[PDB]
């Protein structure tokens, strides 16, 4: 499968190989703040990050990625909408080439200039393959990224990506602490949808914070010095990789704040 973010390889032509880019609950979506509703019987979030533990960041020729051990309950994702216990998997970015643009869910229209995405599968499940066969096999945390001042505590990520410039390469990336990446308030939207790559899978539960993250221009320029393409090859930057919004069909999206 050769899908990625091009002209002719991008999100217009992913349905021909994966008919579900069509599906009922298809991610991402536009949040219209004024249509969405409060609902009381969300149950407070819960963000267990204590004892993640990261372990290696790759490039995969779609983003970087930093993949965390998952062979135990160490870094869990609980509450909110979600039943049971999600474990933390790997987290990664969507960004833009330009500041007003990269985000995948939109918030009354307006684009953010990145987006966050902290991947946790549901442990009843077992397994991470498992669960992306399951309508709750994921919960995929969301925040946004506006360009305004550096946020420290992604500057350990930014400064080792000169490391991995390329498709396939990766860097030990030990000892990072994603809560340094969660703004102020957890306040959050929430909505079923799907993974926003092929596959495409109608597996996600969305909960997308409502707070921003702020980080500086000069750390969003490195997101975009990555490369698209492997080394030895013509060089593509990796910029735009986000899919744009998708139809909302019959769906509601559910606030967790009044
Ligand atoms: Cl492990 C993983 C890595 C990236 C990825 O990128 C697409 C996306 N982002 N949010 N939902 N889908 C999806 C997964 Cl599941
Ligand atoms: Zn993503």
């Amino acid at each position: 499968h050769h899908w990625g973010y091009g002209k002719h390889n991008g999100p217009e032509h992913w349905h021909k190989d994966f008919p579900i880019a069509k599906g009922e609950r298809q991610s991402p979506v536009d949040i219209d703040t004024h249509t969405a509703k409060y609902d009381p019987s969300l149950k407070p979030l819960s963000v267990s990050y204590d004892q993640a533990t990261s372990l290696r960041i790759l490039n995969n020729g779609h983003a970087f990625n930093v993949e965390f051990d998952d062979s135990q309950d160490k870094a869990v994702l609980k509450g909110g909408p979600l039943d049971g216990t999600y474990r933390l998997i790997q987290f990664h970015f969507h960004w833009g080439s330009l500041d007003g643009q990269g985000s995948e869910h939109t918030v009354d229209k307006k684009k953010y200039a990145a987006e966050l995405h902290l991947v946790h599968w549901n442990t009843k499940y077992g397994d991470f393959g498992k669960a992306v066969q399951q309508p709750d096999g994921l919960a995929v945390l969301g925040i946004f990224l506006k360009v305004g001042s550096a946020k420290p505590g992604l500057q350990k990520v930014v400064d080792v990506l000169d490391s991995i410039k390329t498709k396939g390469k990766s860097a030990d990336f030990t000892n990072f602490d994603p809560r340094g990446l969660l703004p102020e308030s957890l306040d959050y939207w929430t909505y079923p949808g799907s993974l926003t790559t092929p596959p495409l899978l109608e597996c996600v539960t969305w909960i997308v914070l409502k707070e921003p993250i702020s980080v500086s221009s000069e750390q969003v320029l490195k997101f975009r010095k990555l490369n698209f393409n492997g080394e030895g090859e013509p060089e593509e930057l990796m910029v735009d990789n986000w899919r744009p919004a998708q139809p909302l069909k019959n769906r509601q999206i559910k606030a967790s704040f009044k």
